[PDB]
């Protein structure tokens, strides 16, 4: 729910920075 959907978006929101980073 509401945790699991947080953190997976804090995870493509870090993954997505980083690929723009590069």
């Amino acid at each position: 729910g509401i945790g699991k959907f947080l953190h997976a978006a804090k995870k493509f929101a870090k993954a997505f920075v980083a690929e723009i980073m590069n």
